[PDB]
């Protein structure tokens, strides 16, 4: 291997293609989109990353940084075969200084990070629920979770980073240094630079968090009336201190989330909306706990402390959508689709998450679409669509040939009713069926032009590009 020879000469560890190491790190989380990298480097330092980049340049291949490997399109591989992969999960050091600023290496995962922040000063950060998700991909695309309505996206806490550029140079980025690249890293997704270290501000772990679940027993009509009510409430009422998402599947619709406060105050907040939503619902979960407690409430069987021994996989097709307030027609269309178009074969299953993303009191929406590369600050809603194949080891049908039409149709029920400029998707919940041109518009909407200009400046040759990433286009 020409690249492996170069890596060896630079004293950078790499995986031989016919090795157990390769079979582990070279196999994508989503087996439906598993790719074969040209090579896999395992940097242990910023200098290692720079040396690895130089090797990829010499080889003439695109280079893809892999953080936690949880992207639905396997972008840690470049979203296709043939890229030099930089497996960063051996670089996960977390260090909190005297100013409560946390320096997190680019290969750190959410669980390990949360544990370290708690151990080093009882600190916390706003991020997703899954412990295996890499901090790198998470923050570059946003970073959404049960703390977003109260504390914003993970990227809203980023204040700096040490990165390696497409020409292998090493520089520091912040609001006062290479600020244009700093802006792009906060929401621009992949392809701008390889981050060796992220620098985050943090908040003290809250004294109390009350987790909850509301279970509904709604028919078709009650789904529409309930969602319409929830929409008005999300837009104008839902408190800054409260987060909520609806777990939707073929036979249920439940509300769940965290409250930065006690159960007494939470019941008084939920009571009014449960009534306005048409009743036919009840609180099925209500527990006061702490930061560590809430984190451990949404692991879904995953190990909390994960670093470089990771070999978990699934076989699925996901999709997403962001949107403003919806018309009754849109909601009706979505509900009808659930009731009449969601039948799947045994061994296959689906679920949807309806996230209370924006809204009057959402900390996320308190930030301008111009302040960071994140371009959905004006969107009330965020959705995650998930189509799973449970018995993929025996049967993947309709995949890989088809099956996409199911969730694409589910998205369309709502998207078709939206003005073109308000149609969007969330890069962290990627839709692999998208072309590079379609993806850029949906994922970055109004900030696409600025991002393409920044991309042209820092990576004109598109060395770090993936199949749907921001293209380099000078202004
Ligand atoms: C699998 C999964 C994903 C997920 C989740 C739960 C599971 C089980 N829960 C999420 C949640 O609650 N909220 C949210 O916003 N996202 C959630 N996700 C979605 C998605 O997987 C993550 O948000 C994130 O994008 C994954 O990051 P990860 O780091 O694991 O991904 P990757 O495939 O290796 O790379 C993703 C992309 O960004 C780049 N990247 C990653 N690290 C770096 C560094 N250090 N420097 C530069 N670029 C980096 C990749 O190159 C690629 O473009
Ligand atoms: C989550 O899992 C991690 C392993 O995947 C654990 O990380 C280990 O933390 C140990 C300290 O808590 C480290 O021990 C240190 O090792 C160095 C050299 O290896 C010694 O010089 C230090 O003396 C020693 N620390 C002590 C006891 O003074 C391990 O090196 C480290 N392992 C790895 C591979 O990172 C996390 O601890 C674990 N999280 C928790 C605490 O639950
Ligand atoms: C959904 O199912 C109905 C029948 O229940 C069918 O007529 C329709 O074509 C399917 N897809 C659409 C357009 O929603
Ligand atoms: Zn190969």
């Amino acid at each position: 291997n020409s690249i492996n020879a170069c890596l060896a000469a630079a004293d950078v560890e790499f995986h031989e293609e016919d090795s157990e190491g390769w079979d582990m790190d070279g196999t994508a989380f989503n087996l439906r989109v598993d790719y074969d990298p040209a090579a896999i480097a395992i940097p242990r330092s910023t200098e290692d990353i720079a040396a690895a980049v130089q090797c990829g340049l010499d080889a003439g291949v695109q280079i893809s940084a892999k953080g936690g490997g949880h992207s639905y399109g396997s972008y840690g591989f470049g979203g296709e075969d043939g890229h030099l992969m930089l497996e960063l999960d051996r670089m996960y050091r977390v260090s909190v200084d005297d100013n409560n600023v946390a320096t997190i290496q680019g290969g750190a995962r959410l669980g390990y990070t949360a544990l370290e922040l708690l151990d080093q000063g009882n600190r916390a950060l706003s991020h997703g629920t899954a412990p295996a998700v890499g901090v790198g991909g998470h923050v570059l695309g946003g970073g959404y979770g049960f703390a977003t309505h109260t504390h914003g996206l993970t990227l809203d806490w980023l204040i700096g980073a040490t990165v390696v550029l497409a020409d292998a140079s090493i520089v520091h980025v912040s609001e006062t240094e290479n600020a244009d690249l700093f802006w792009a890293l906060r929401g621009g997704g992949g392809g701008f630079a390889i981050v060796s270290e992220f620098e985050f501000n943090t908040f003290e772990a809250p004294e109390i968090i009350t987790t909850y679940q509301v279970t509904t027993t709604w028919n078709r009509k009650q789904h529409v009336a309930g969602l319409k009510a929830l929409q008005d409430w999300a837009q104008n009422t839902m408190p800054r201190e409260l987060s909520m998402r609806l777990e939707i599947n073929a036979n249920a619709l439940n509300w769940e989330g965290n409250f930065f406060g006690n159960a007494k105050d939470l019941k008084k907040i939920l009571q009014p909306i449960m009534k306005k939503a048409g009743g036919k619902s009840t609180i099925s979960k209500l527990v006061e706990t702490d930061w560590y407690g809430q984190i451990n409430t949404y692991l879904y069987g995953a190990d909390l402390n994960i670093t470089y021994n990771y070999d978990v996989h699934e076989y699925f097709y996901a999709n997403s959508l962001t949107a403003p307030r919806l018309s009754d027609e849109a909601i009706q269309a979505f509900v009808d689709y659930k009731f009449d178009n969601s039948s799947v074969r045994p061994g296959r299953g689906w679920w949807i998450q309806w996230d209370f993303h924006g809204g009057k009191n959402s900390a996320l929406a308190a930030v301008s679409n111009d302040e960071t590369a994140y371009a959905h600050r004006d969107q009330l809603w965020l959705w995650q669509f998930y189509d799973s194949i449970y018995d993929y080891e025996n049967n993947t049908s309709p995949y890989p040939e088809s099956g996409f039409e199911f969730m694409q149709g589910f998205v369309a029920t709502i998207e078709d009713t939206l003005p073109e400029d308000r149609k969007g998707k969330y890069f962290n919940y990627a839709d692999t069926t998208l072309t590079k041109e379609e993806a850029q518009k949906l994922y970055w909407r109004g900030n696409l032009e600025k991002l393409q200009a920044i991309k042209a400046k820092y990576d004109p040759e598109d060395v770090f590009g993936n199949v749907v990433s921001v293209e380099p286009i000078a202004y």
